[PDB]
This record gives C-alpha cells, sequence and structure tokens, in this order.
C-alpha cells in the first residue's frame, strides 16, 4: 500500500515518511512564519538530541507545559522522538494539580515552562527549543510504546490515562472512513496541548501531509479575533466544543463574515443539541463547511463515534453522536446481567485498538473500568442505539440521586429541558429551600436572541415528565461556570444558586 498511515505503525515512523517525502510543504505556521516539514523535522530532531543530553530515555514521561504554538509542537515531537511519552501540564491548572500531575506520572523532565514551585529542576526552557530552530539535524518508539498521558478529573485524584502509538494510529486510520482529509488542508492548532482535541488537531495534520495553523496570542480572546485568522490564513478545518460554536456563529452572523472556506467544523466534548445548530444551518448551511459531532473520551484516544449534521438533525430534539469508528466493538449495557433491548438505554461499553492500556498505577480503578468479558472500557456514558444504528447521546450514568422518595435521573431531566428550542445549555442540581427542604432546580442558558421564563420551561418540562422529576427553579445564566478541564462545572452552578 502507498498509503503513510496504513503503512506505519508508530508517529515518528509516520511523521518522518510524510515529511521526507515533500519535505517542502509546510508543516507549521505562525502568523506570516512558516515552518516546512523538513524544517520541523529537522528542527525536532536538534531538540530530541538536547534531551538525550538532559537523560531522556525511551519510556521516560517528559512534562510539557508552554501554550499551543510552535515550540510547543517541535517540542511534542522531540519527546516522541526520543521514545519518550508527553505529559501537558494546562497552564491553568491550580498548582497542586500540576504537583501532582508530575508526581503521579513520574515525570524525569520538563520542557517549556516550569510552573511555580515545580518539583521537576531537569528542565529544558522553551528558549532553549527556540535556539534549535534553524540547525542541520536509537530506534525511535514501537507501536506499543507510550505516546501521552493526559490526565481526566473523574471527583478524586487526576486520573492519568498512557496513549499509545499504536492507539493514535487506529484513531487516524479511522478518521478517513468519516472525513475527506487532504495535504491541501490548513487545520488550526487551538485547544490546550493538555486536552486530547489537540492530539486530533496535530496528528490529524500531521498524518495527511497538511498545515498545521497556530492561533496567534493576540487572537486568543475573543471569536470575532479567531474568525480573522481562520479566514485570513486560509484554514479549511476547525475543531470546536459545542459551547465555543455558539460564539463563533454569533460573531460570523453579526460581522458578515465569509465561513465558506472552511471544509469541516468538527465538534467534541459536550452534548449538541439542534438549537445550537439552527443559526449557523439558517446563515451558511450545512454543506460548506460540513458539521460533524464527534464523540468521544481520553480513555479511547479522542474520538469514538461521528454524526455528520444533515437537515434531520436540525428537525429533532435529542442529540445523536452517530456511528462507532472501524476500530470499535461496542456494547449497551444495563446494570442487571448487561445488554439491553435495542432503543433502550445503556451504559455504552468499548472494545477495540483505540483502547489505552487504563490508567496509571491505578490496579484497583483500571480493573473496573477496564472489564474482560474480549476487553472493555466502561464510559460512565448512557446512551441508547437508534433503529439505524446510530448512537443517541443520553447523558452521564453517575447522575442518578435520591431525593424525597424517588430515585431520580437528573440526566434525564436535563435532557427533557434541552428538547427546548431557546436552550442551549442546563444543569440540573439540587439545593435546600426551607431548612429541611431540598428542592432539584435547574440552571440553563437561553438561546442567543431568546428569552425563556420559568414558567415557559415549568410549562415545556409539564409536558415530558412526571411532577416528581420537575424543577422546582429556574436560572438563566450567560453561560454555565466551566472547569478548565470543563466543560460544564457542575459544583461551581451549585454556588451561583
Ligand atoms: N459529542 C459528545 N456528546 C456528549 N458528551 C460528550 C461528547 N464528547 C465528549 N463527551 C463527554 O466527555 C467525556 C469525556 O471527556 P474527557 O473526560 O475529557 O475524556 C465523555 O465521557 C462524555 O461524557
Ligand atoms: C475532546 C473530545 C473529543 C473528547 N476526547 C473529550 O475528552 O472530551
Amino acid at each position: 500500500t502507498s498509503d503513510p498511515i496504513a503503512r506505519n505503525s508508530d508517529l515518528v515512523s509516520l511523521f518522518r515518511e510524510v515529511a521526507a517525502t515533500a519535505p517542502e510543504r509546510t508543516a507549521l505556521s505562525a502568523e506570516d512564519d512558516r515552518i516546512s516539514y523538513g524544517r520541523l523535522d529537522a528542527w525536532s530532531d536538534a531538540v530530541a538530541r538536547t534531551l538525550l543530553a538532559e537523560g531522556v530515555r525511551p519510556g521516560d514521561r517528559v512534562a510539557l507545559r508552554m501554550s499551543p504554538g510552535a515550540e510547543a509542537i517541535v517540542a511534542i515531537l522531540a519527546i516522541l522522538k526520543c521514545g519518550a511519552a508527553y505529559v501537558p501540564v494546562d497552564l491553568r491548572n491550580p498548582v497542586s494539580r500540576s504537583d501532582f500531575i508530575l508526581a503521579d506520572s513520574g515525570a524525569s523532565a520538563l520542557i517549556g515552562e516550569p510552573h511555580e514551585g515545580c518539583a521537576v529542576t531537569r528542565v529544558v526552557r522553551t528558549a532553549a527549543v527556540a535556539e534549535c530552530k534553524d540547525a542541520e539535524p536509537a530506534p525511535g518508539p514501537g507501536a506499543e510504546d507510550m505516546a501521552y498521558v493526559i490526565y481526566t478529573s473523574g471527583t478524586g485524584n487526576p486520573k492519568g490515562v498512557p496513549v499509545r502509538h499504536a492507539n493514535v494510529l487506529a484513531l487516524l486510520a479511522g478518521a478517513p472512513s468519516v472525513f475527506d482529509f487532504s495535504g491541501d488542508d490548513r487545520w488550526l492548532l487551538f485547544h490546550s496541548l493538555s486536552f486530547d482535541f489537540s492530539v486530533w488537531e496535530i496528528w490529524g495534520a500531521f498524518s495527511t501531509g497538511a498545515e498545521l495553523v497556530v492561533l496567534p496570542h493576540w487572537a486568543a480572546r475573543t471569536p470575532e479575533q479567531y474568525l480573522a485568522v481562520i479566514i485570513d490564513r486560509g484554514v479549511t478545518v476547525i475543531n470546536q466544543t459545542p459551547t465555543a460554536f455558539l460564539a463563533l456563529t454569533e460573531a460570523a452572523v453579526r460581522g458578515g463574515r465569509d465561513v465558506s472556506g472552511l471544509r469541516y467544523v468538527i465538534f467534541g466534548g459536550e452534548k449538541l443539541t439542534a438549537p445550537m445548530l439552527r443559526p449557523w444551518a439558517k446563515a451558511f448551511g450545512l454543506d460548506r463547511p460540513r458539521l460533524v459531532n464527534g464523540y468521544g473520551i481520553t480513555e479511547t484516544t479522542v474520538f469514538t463515534t461521528f454524526e455528520e449534521i444533515t437537515e434531520a438533525y436540525l428537525a429533532q430534539d435529542a442529540s445523536i453522536i452517530g456511528r462507532a469508528l472501524p476500530s470499535f466493538g461496542t456494547r449497551v449495557v444495563g446494570d442487571d446481567g448487561r445488554d439491553v433491548a435495542p432503543g433502550e438505554t445503556g451504559e455504552l461499553w468499548l472494545s477495540g485498538a483505540q483502547l489505552a492500556e487504563g490508567y496509571l498505577r491505578r490496579p484497583e480503578l483500571t480493573a473496573e473500568k477496564f472489564p474482560e468479558v474480549v476487553r472493555y472500557y466502561r464510559t460512565g456514558d448512557l446512551v441508547s442505539e437508534l433503529p439505524d444504528g446510530r448512537f443517541a447521546y443520553e447523558g452521564r450514568a453517575d447522575l442518578q440521586i435520591k431525593l424525597r422518595g424517588y430515585r431520580i435521573e437528573l440526566s434525564d431531566i436535563e435532557t427533557a429541558v434541552r428538547r427546548h428550542d431557546d436552550v442551549v445549555d442546563a444543569v440540573v442540581t439540587v439545593r435546600e429551600f426551607k431548612p429541611g427542604d431540598l428542592r432539584l432546580v435547574c440552571a440553563y442558558v437561553a438561546r442567543e436572541g431568546s428569552a425563556t421564563t420559568a414558567r415557559e420551561l415549568r410549562n415545556h418540562i409539564k409536558t415530558l415528565l412526571p411532577a416528581y422529576m420537575h424543577p422546582a427553579r429556574y436560572l438563566p445564566l450567560p453561560g454555565l461556570p466551566r472547569t478548565v478541564n470543563g466543560k460544564v462545572d457542575r459544583a461551581a452552578v451549585a454556588r451561583s444558586w
């Protein structure tokens, strides 16, 4: 086969082949600064040498604390080239979380800038990375070697998820069952390196020989700045949370921007419903760009299912995550003796080459979350199979509570609220009214350009749910509060009340 993705079994071999084949093509751009594949390959070989001198060796975990930029990408390639795995430290981590991640992962070196009080002293500064830029530049990693460790909160200790070269290659090989990508695409590098969305951004581009466009620091604050850059730089593929997409849509429409240069907008990370999509579709249609809902988890290498948005999607009030990539086996499992009857809601279980080995030094947890039956991962997500095989996403599986004589599925209440045409987000929690009087309450976000009263929402819910599942109060918020890992911050919401 001529296909580099099918032919290579690790990311370093893949990158090296893509680069060597057409080394003058642009791999990475930052403003007007264009870095060719050949240049990037040599640059990262040089930085790898610097890491070798710091004792970095195959199997090592090397911390990475940098904002998404050219140097950070060079650093990633260098770490991988040393046969090591990178451990991204979110710049906006509380100091305690960073301390734990470094300790837990046994990071033996850090590249970039150490957070204040950082315990790792073996440091390759960003400046040293830049120094290597235009210089001349070991077996390299194998398929079963770790490429990165990304930590996912849930509360408890953050769980380290080691993902192998083979895991990522499985994802990259699955992508073309859904997407038409080529070396002429330009991908925006946007997400924090500590979020696995960035793994998809980086390797989506590199695996296809495309250009990775860095969002400049000046453009990092507003959707207007974001749009200016993606349009100016001829970006064809962007990746967004549904939340970010709301802001993008509003800026595009109000600013009269031309978005038709985009080929794909790819969603991940949150429940996607039609009210979040209808305004973009109204202005821009669904062809240029194509919109694709992606569902995935750190533990199964970024993405698991995709659903390309269609007119049909816009005409229904639920959330559809679509069909699983070819590597996956799936089960929808009840409590019980497991498998549910088609159409019924249960926990999604996943199998296949995209599954991580398990958590880092968490034998207890791994055994539970990665059971054998064929090895599976229990997503902790509730879904239901549609008549045609696509999955609808219901909610998280740990949201049942006990209240006033009932077991209550908070996820079902949230889903019912999300069915309202003028709601784009919602969180249901329990709070105290009178002492000894606890009740369901719902914080929600109105569709831009709409205003829905508590009374109207109560009336909406009356048609869908029994009275014991009715929120007692509603609270409109500009947006829901979010963690840096977030995603909605379910705990901060309770505080907003
Ligand atoms: N398209 C999506 N729709 C609904 N939920 C999602 C989607 N993508 C990711 N998630 C949620 O995000 C979780 C994974 O987030 P992470 O903890 O960062 O790995 C999943 O288990 C889901 O709960
Ligand atoms: C970023 C999305 C695709 C998923 N991997 C997540 O962790 O939220």
